[PDB]
């Protein structure tokens, strides 16, 4: 099952964060990101199916979430341009990753649930 | 289907907080706290099961997070006596409450996400 | 010299929370909690000079801050009544203390910051 | 008169986080990250002293926070590889920006407060 998913929440309306764009980079050997997957969270703020266990191989990850224009169709006037997530994906330890999101116009906390 | 759920997350190990005990109190008349459910989180960080439709009528309740116990149990010296969160429960908006809170020794966050 | 300070921001604007009402509970011998000091935050969010060093011995203290009203005033309907705070203080001698919530509508966060 | 500022905090220790090394980048008019300025976190946790308000012109900055080097020092393996906080500064003219981050090992907050 899916190794690597990502839950929004909304701190101001005490919601899931819907339709908000999620942008997964993998580092490349020259230090660069390399885009890897993407989607939109879905209406219970959670995006699955963004890649598989034979492409999710170790490395670094970059999980850029677009809060800016989240905040922006709702009239808010937020502060982040995206929340970035950054992290080693590593083989010998829980496997399935989930990449928790709380967000509000001026701060936004993230968290990793791993498990298996 | 549940309309007050409890889950709870540990940010020092990135998991779920297992077998946390919870005690939920309705506020009375005399303003005193009185018992109203209790249960231990699961495997998952979760408590479903603690009450149903017909007797979460609208008033404030207080849900209870005994953190203290939890990093004791860990072998961590915490700051918190337990997590308090309390809130009016009201009947023209969303349905389901899910009260979720995001555990550290010395530092929590707590979050309603109300849904239907 | 101020052995317990409170700090709150406002996570919907980046700023301080101004004038929110604190109240500190300390818990006597027989279990209930009695009033020990209470204020408002500063223009800065900050609210210095609850107590003094010789008054704050040990104990389980609450700090309550009135964070439904700090909405209500802005026009917000948030989820919570307040944010409770309880910690055992000075168990092993005398410590400051900085309690410090973040506040969104449907979420906050506190720390807590001890120092010798 | 310091235009940006930093302040960390461990939510394991309940303490400021000491020698964080924090590195400010800028987004070029060819749209890559240029150097801005850099640091470390003092014994309160906070750094200052990044810029001027002569060279903190507009512009997309990045603020990245080492967190794993923090971590490390103490011990503990955390999930993420930094903390990122991208904003667009001044762009209604100047403000002054304090930039807080909330650490745990798979956790982090950041919030910002901006001032006239
Ligand atoms: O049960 C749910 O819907 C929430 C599951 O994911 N939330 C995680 C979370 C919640 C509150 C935080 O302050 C940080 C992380
Ligand atoms: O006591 C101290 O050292 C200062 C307290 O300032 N807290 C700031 C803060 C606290 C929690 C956060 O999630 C973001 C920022």
């Amino acid at each position: 099952k899916c190794p690597l998913m990502v839950k929004v929440l909304d701190a101001v309306r005490g919601s899931p964060a819907i339709n908000v764009a999620v942008h997964v980079f993998r580092k490349a050997a020259d230090d660069t990101w390399e885009p890897f997957a993407s989607g939109k969270t879905s209406e219970s703020g959670e995006l699955h199916g963004l890649t598989t266990e034979e492409e999710f191989v170790e490395g670094i990850y970059k999980v850029e979430i677009d809060t800016k224009s989240y905040w922006k169709a709702l009239g808010i006037s937020p502060f982040h341009e995206h929340a970035e997530v950054v992290f080693t994906a590593n083989d010998s330890g829980p496997r399935r990753y989930t990449i928790a999101a709380l967000l509000s116009p001026y701060s936004y906390s993230t968290t990793a649930v791993v498990t298996n």
